């Protein structure tokens, strides 16, 4: 007599069981391209069963399957999940050497950006509220999705999306969610003293200049803050440290390893308490003067447990606005230096004026570290034009929206023509055109 195993590979995004029956239209998301191997573990299971009870025997095999079977086995039948997450092992022996057969299921390959489902075993038979046994046994393995996201801007929450308009000086809270393996505390297969896992590296980075690393806000799992307990027992590094430029050359980022630090055994035990559960690693970065327009910068995140393999996920991109002006003489393209402006906006029937930080010495181009807005007009930063050729006043790090450039003082020898120049900042770009501004020469005597 024979038996079938239908697998229903599903996505997991939270903390979470196999009745053996079909659960029908569950309304959950499938996972295609996950290879599972099958192993008959009957003999090895029953040899364990002499000393240990059934739950203990199963636990023992769940961790360290490669101890009890050969995982790199050509003989072992492999099945890959299809577009609906379906995969079936057909035609297995319901009994093996006089006992009801016990089969194990190892996820051999696990697609991006998913962590593997636990190694599960099934001891036959599975029976119902009438004593009849199943012929086809439905299993619902769970691949935990690795995510990355931008969650807060200046400590305020924001609607999740793939492209965020920022302002220079903004603090951006990013997050990386991922699973703690169910076999984290396990020892290596065929080893008494060495551990299975000896690396648990999370590596976030931008390949472009926009951000500057601030901090590592929190680490949370099961609604518990871990970081406070963790810090000093794990290897940590940001792009602010000189160690970063040796191992990487990414402009921004950080690399945390739980099992790469001073006290890896201590952490492994803590990690085991929440084994299987999903952690979240929050970190902040600040938008610097090197964040420019016509630029979309995301970060990536590389979760890994060895140098050989890694799970890579991408978060949302960020861009910021800029604008150029060309202050000229009326009826020519002669550049006019030392024309004085201030930047204005409305804030609901109320006028505000821009104050720029980190802006001294700068004349033509302005590349501030922050911008704030005051109703006291005399406190606004007075902008000066250069003698530059195609554009002699540029400003960056603005949010998209509507502004007004207000000429406070014309350059000497000239009178103001258009005192108030209304203009729109376009999302993530320098804008449609460089905005020309004429000035009338007064032929003085």
């Amino acid at each position: 007599t024979t038996v079938d195993f239908t697998l229903h590979k599903i996505e997991q995004t939270s903390d979470e069981q196999n009745t053996g029956h079909d659960l029908g239209l569950t309304g959950r998301k499938p996972v295609q391209g996950a290879q599972f191997k099958i192993f008959n573990v009957t003999d090895a299971f029953y040899q364990l069963l002499e000393n240990h009870d059934k739950t203990t025997a199963a636990s023992m095999i769940s961790q360290n399957l490669g101890q009890y079977v050969n995982l790199q086995d050509p003989n072992a039948a492999t099945v890959t999940t299809d577009a609906d997450g379906l995969a079936a092992f057909k035609g297995l022996a319901a009994k093996t050497n006089g006992r009801h057969s016990v089969y194990a299921f190892h996820e051999a390959v696990t697609p991006q950006p998913y962590q593997k489902a636990a190694d599960m075993i099934v001891s036959l038979p599975v029976r119902q509220d009438d004593g009849s046994d199943l012929t086809n046994i439905h299993l619902y393995p769970k691949d935990s999705l690795v995510t990355k996201n931008l969650t807060e801007i200046n400590e305020q929450a924001v609607a999740t999306k793939d492209l965020h308009d920022v302002a220079v000086g903004d603090v951006l809270t990013y997050q990386v969610q991922f699973q703690i393996p169910h076999d984290i505390g396990a020892l290596a297969d065929h080893s008494q003293d060495t551990f299975k896992y000896n690396q648990f590296k999370v590596l976030a980075y931008m390949t472009k200049e926009g951000l500057t690393f601030k901090a590592l806000t929190a680490i949370t799992v099961d609604g518990q803050d871990i970081l406070k307990a963790l810090t000093g027992k794990m290897a940590f590094m940001s792009s602010n440290d000189a160690a970063w430029q040796q191992t990487h050359n990414y402009p921004f980022g950080f690399e945390l390893d739980f099992l790469g630090g001073t006290d890896p055994d201590a952490v492994r035990n803590l990690l085991t308490q929440y084994a299987g559960k999903r952690v979240t690693v929050a970190y902040t970065g600040i938008v610097n003067e090197k964040m420019i327009p016509d630029q979309k910068v995301g970060n990536t995140a590389e979760v890994s447990f060895d140098p050989d393999s890694k799970i890579t996920v991408n978060g949302p991109e960020i861009q910021t606005g800029g604008i150029r002006f060309f202050k000229h003489e009326a009826g020519s393209s002669k550049s006019l230096a030392n024309a004085t402006f201030i930047l204005q906006r409305m804030n609901g029937n109320v006028r505000e004026y821009a104050v720029l930080e980190g802006v001294n010495g700068m004349a033509g181009t302005y590349q501030p570290t922050k911008i704030t807005w005051t109703t006291n007009q005399d406190a606004a930063t007075r902008l000066k034009t250069s003698g530059a050729e195609t554009a002699n006043l540029t400003i960056q790090g603005l949010l998209p929206g509507r502004y007004t450039l207000v000429e406070t003082a014309a350059p000497e020898g000239y009178e103001i023509l258009d005192p108030t120049t209304d203009f729109e900042v376009i999302a993530g770009t320098w804008g449609t055109k460089t905005i020309r501004i004429a000035n009338t020469p007064v032929n003085q005597l």
